């Protein structure tokens, strides 16, 4: 149907199942983490998160979290429901969320990726070399350890979208 | 006995809470004999200061005097003590895991603190330790320096749950 | 006509909007490969501001720069002095007037991107390769772009009066 | 006679108001080559505290500062004593003022410049020329007097210094 | 590509940069037009402008103002950006343009046009015989010594997109 | 069998006079098929236009729709109709009677209008000329024009009176 | 008797005024007794209209009726009476002198009026003229053109005193 | 000395108010035989605005004017300035900055009944005897003294005239 692209948190009931239809999504496809958890940073102000809207349902999103006191963006979960991965609907998902931060002017993602997610970070432009000191970030993005840090840098003289 | 917790802290915007907080400072200045109780009374009745109290049967028995920095990431341990005929029973522990779930609701995973050689113990067994990830050029002159102890460090783990 | 010099921009006015747009054109004009999109978001940035130099109540050159107070720094954006009055100073007095203004808000480094066309104006206006600002200091806050060459200026500071 | 100290800044008092003007004409007499002005914007900056010393009625001496929270550290921006007080301790009871006025805000960190003519004095009120601050945190804040030892003193809040 | 219409004008950062973009594409595709003057326009508040907006950014717009007290609209400038013509957007956008203008009881269009504009106001159903008399329009809408005077009478009973 | 007139408009309206609007924008959109109903429809509503609806039995059987433009010192005739039966009974010249009243009370003396063919007669009947003694600057581009339809004037007296 | 100047009207009364506004809507009818009493008092007290009255020893004496079109930048004289026992005394030209200064003093320059044949006469002395410079666009319809009346103008100089 | 100009006027302040009296001294004064009250009357009336002239406090010209905004034009009533500083500019300079303030409140013809003595001035100024303006437009709007020469002058909004 209408496919549709917002970036929606917690300061309306259309918003407010949206962030449920999202961390039903999160826990679904993320379920390594609390449900819990995922519930306080969706529901979190100061996260933010951009939703993938196929006809009125929530099948997607990206939750972040902008430091521009710090240059970057974390990057906290990703999902597309699982009958709608595979058909670049998580690349349409990154350049949304690429357009936005160009436009808000942050051009540095930062992100722990997971063995089985790294593929799909590289696809998006993200590498290992991470660029930012670690006196920068440490502390403010949610150090998972194992999991593998990424960075991504953007050109904001590009349109992603 | 009936057991509680609370994070009290005193606002510029209550009773109980106030008596409360003042039985902590009588705690900590008298398990912390070498802080002066003034030193003791400023911090804990200071806004920016929360403390996370133990309360049995309406009374205080412990707590954390604790200081949140949550532009740089991290909070600082400021007093912490568990009456004396109270001590080892697992009260200083309760203290600390507690003191740790709030500390994941809000989004903060790093703690700091200053510690003797008497306390250094208890910090390692709840997970301190003496190597700092955090940058000096984050915590320098917002926690309160102790030139002679020890800085240590206790990372929290989001995805776990302590109480 | 008689000089003016002003620092303006976005404050988050009626002759400071038509000033920023003036602005907007000689840095979009002298500047042709750069997005116009781009010259005129950061340009109406609240963030940013942009020195005008002003002849004439018209607009004919200027610098957009972003002060980076907790860095020590402040990044110059866009450079520009409208064709018909280039080679005349312009640029230099645009320099030194943004100079004396750091100074006053004891900011004392420039740092800047140059491409071949531009960088022996920098070198003429004190800028050097010789990048003392740590680089803990300025990834992440400033554009890092590709090609082209960082250059640094350090400012010297003055007991005003 | 009466001797008597007070944090007194330019807000939005008559009293208040010519106690700013003594301590600009001592600031200024007493650093001689500083432009009058210069001290005058300072002092009655809105961001900027003095500490007044008054003495019968009277500014004889006073430490301008401005306090740095969000960076947590203040800058000493201008001690003096008039000369006739001079050598009499009341440079050092201006300072320890300051230093108890800051323990009870929870800034433990003074920093500022000292040229030749006053390096002695700060040292003897405890400060070093070791940094312990970081450099990231006052290099877009503090004036630079380039040409004067940068110095810092730290403060123990458990002490009194009143 | 999503297209989509807008009228705005100067009473938000999206509308401001996106008359921005309008002042832009008007300079550069009129290049005898001062760009502080076709600025000065844009921005002043009686004067409104139909922006179209391709995937984000203007292509293309009139700027036009409204005189109800003298029974007609001047069309003020026209400019579809240089890698969009003639695929009908010029049409397009005279078309919304004379909608809005039936459900705002204004039948009347009047423009100066060169030479090289007039082919394309003779396509939007204008004329050289202005029916309107002289001594509405004169000192009203802005006259120009050498450029035609171009007249275009509406249908309230037709829809026009 | 009562019958009553009443000059009413969109107010920028209550039910009674809201569904008087509707049956009047029925009426002139069925005694004028060629009239695009949404305009009809636009029209009657605007808040410039006002209406001289004809009622009986509560029930709207005829109106006539103007715009009063009194800085031109005129009024335009947009709609005139009666419903098919309720025609020649004199129904249509008390309407324009009425209306004819109404504006020499506002000291508007000049009314104008296009009429086709088929209309020409009514309006010759109800004192309107094809001469025009207003000058074309007065009206042009104020009145909807209708090529091909022949623009009527009408000059009232304001020392008569027409009801 | 005490002689007195007044411009007049009906605002959006005052019971002095209100009734010499009567006193005029009498002056004017009985003056001009082939015009019907409704349509002088309708304008007398029309809001648009205002009179200049002639007040003698209190009661009123004549008066000129008239309407400011400044968009259009001339006055109409609409009613201009002299009781009876009080004409042919220099009334009529002091109310036109005190009309004239009053119209300078709003920066209005022309008089426009249709006279009557019997009136013709007096709006001469009054330095009246046949010719108008006024172009037809910018007083039709908004003065009634009576047929048989003459359209009379007068156009005023703000450098002289008319009082 | 210090020269300002100002579009003052009557609004229906003191300064001002000297302000205007200078101008109908000048206007007045330059102007001799026309009624002082009839001067007066206009440069006071609220309808009217004047663009005032001010060199070392003192009014030294101006030109009177009335914006007929509805009729899209605008009435030049008076020009004058001080006997001993004519021929330097400043009547130039003064039309000048009227020709500007008409740009911005977008007003782009001027009308005036000009003297004999008069008509040299405003032709430097760019006036004619061409009225572009059609008669209905301007008639009676403006006082057509007989004698007085109808002049026009058309401005271009994408010129800076300041
Ligand atoms: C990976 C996404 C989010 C993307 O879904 P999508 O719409 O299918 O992506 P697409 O545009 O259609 O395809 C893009 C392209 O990415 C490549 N790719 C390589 N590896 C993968 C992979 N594991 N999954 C999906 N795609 C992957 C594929 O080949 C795709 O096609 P392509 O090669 O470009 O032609 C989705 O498949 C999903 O929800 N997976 C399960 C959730 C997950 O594992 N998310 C990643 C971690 S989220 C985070 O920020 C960290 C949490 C903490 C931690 O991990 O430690
Ligand atoms: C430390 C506490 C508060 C803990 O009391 P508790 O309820 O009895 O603890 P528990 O859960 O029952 O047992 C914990 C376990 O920790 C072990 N341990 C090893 N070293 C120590 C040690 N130094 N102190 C307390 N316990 C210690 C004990 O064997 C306990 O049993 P376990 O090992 O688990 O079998 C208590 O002993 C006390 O009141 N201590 C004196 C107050 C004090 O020194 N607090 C810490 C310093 S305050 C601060 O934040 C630092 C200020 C800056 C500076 O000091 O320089
Ligand atoms: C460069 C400026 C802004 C300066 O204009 P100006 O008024 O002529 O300066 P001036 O005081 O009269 O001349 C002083 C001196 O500058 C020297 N110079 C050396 N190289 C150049 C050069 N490439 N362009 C202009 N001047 C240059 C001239 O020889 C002059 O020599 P002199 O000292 O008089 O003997 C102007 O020419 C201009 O707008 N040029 C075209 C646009 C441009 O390339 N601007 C500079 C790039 S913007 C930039 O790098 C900021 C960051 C952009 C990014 O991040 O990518
Ligand atoms: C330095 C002061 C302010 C101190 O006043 P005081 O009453 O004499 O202080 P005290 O407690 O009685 O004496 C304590 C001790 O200070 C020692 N000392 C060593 N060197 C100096 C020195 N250069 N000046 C003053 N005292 C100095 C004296 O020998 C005393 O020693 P002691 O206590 O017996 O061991 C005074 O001498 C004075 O007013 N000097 C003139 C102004 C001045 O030098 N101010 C400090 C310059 S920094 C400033 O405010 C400007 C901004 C920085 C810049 O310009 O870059
Ligand atoms: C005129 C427009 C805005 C329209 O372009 P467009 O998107 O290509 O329109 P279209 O529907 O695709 O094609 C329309 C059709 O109109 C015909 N035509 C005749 N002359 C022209 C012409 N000069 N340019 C474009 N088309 C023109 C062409 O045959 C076009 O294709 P078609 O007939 O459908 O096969 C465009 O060409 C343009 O941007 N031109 C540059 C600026 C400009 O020419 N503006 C018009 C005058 S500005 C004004 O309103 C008055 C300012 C005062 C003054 O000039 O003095
Ligand atoms: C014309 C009216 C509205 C009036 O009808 P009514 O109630 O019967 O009036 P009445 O007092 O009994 O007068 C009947 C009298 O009018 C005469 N007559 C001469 N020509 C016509 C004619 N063309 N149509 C209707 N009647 C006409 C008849 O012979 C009758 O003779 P009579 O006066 O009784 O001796 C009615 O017949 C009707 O519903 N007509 C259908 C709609 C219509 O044509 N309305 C007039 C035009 S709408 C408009 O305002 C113009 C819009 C723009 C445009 O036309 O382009
Ligand atoms: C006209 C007036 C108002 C003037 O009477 P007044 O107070 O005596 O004025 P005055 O200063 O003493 O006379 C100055 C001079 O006016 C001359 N005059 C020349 N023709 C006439 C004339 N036809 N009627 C009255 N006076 C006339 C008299 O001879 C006087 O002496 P003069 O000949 O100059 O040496 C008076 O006669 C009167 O009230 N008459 C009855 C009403 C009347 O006819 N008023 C004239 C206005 S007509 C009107 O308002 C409606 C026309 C609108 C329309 O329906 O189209
Ligand atoms: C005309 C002005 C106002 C001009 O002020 P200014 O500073 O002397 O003029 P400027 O800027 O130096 O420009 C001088 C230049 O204008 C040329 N010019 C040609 N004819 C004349 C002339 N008759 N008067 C003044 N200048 C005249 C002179 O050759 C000068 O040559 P330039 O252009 O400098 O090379 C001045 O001379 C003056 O105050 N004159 C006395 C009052 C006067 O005549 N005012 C203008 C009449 S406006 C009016 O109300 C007339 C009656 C209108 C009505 O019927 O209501």
């Amino acid at each position: 149907g209408i496919i549709e692209f917002h970036v929606i948190g917690n300061s309306n009931r259309r918003v407010l199942l949206w962030l449920v239809g999202l961390q039903n999504v999160f826990s679904h496809q993320l379920p390594r983490m609390p449900k819990e958890y995922i519930a306080r940073l969706v529901f979190d102000p100061k996260h933010k998160t951009l939703a993938l809207i196929k006809d009125g349902r929530v099948i997607g999103g990206i939750c972040f979290r902008m430091f521009p006191t710090q240059g970057f963006t974390e990057i906290v979960f990703c999902a597309v429901t699982s009958n709608e991965q595979v058909k670049g609907y998580g690349t349409h998902l990154m350049n949304h969320l690429k357009e936005y931060h160009i436009k808000h002017n942050i051009l540095y993602f930062l992100t722990y990726a997971d063995e089985y997610a790294i593929g799909y970070f590289k696809k998006q432009g993200f590498s290992k070399d991470i660029k930012v000191p670690k006196s920068r970030y440490l502390g403010y993005i949610k150090d998972y350890e194992g999991a593998t840090l990424m960075e991504c840098e953007l050109n904001p003289r590009i349109p992603y979208t």
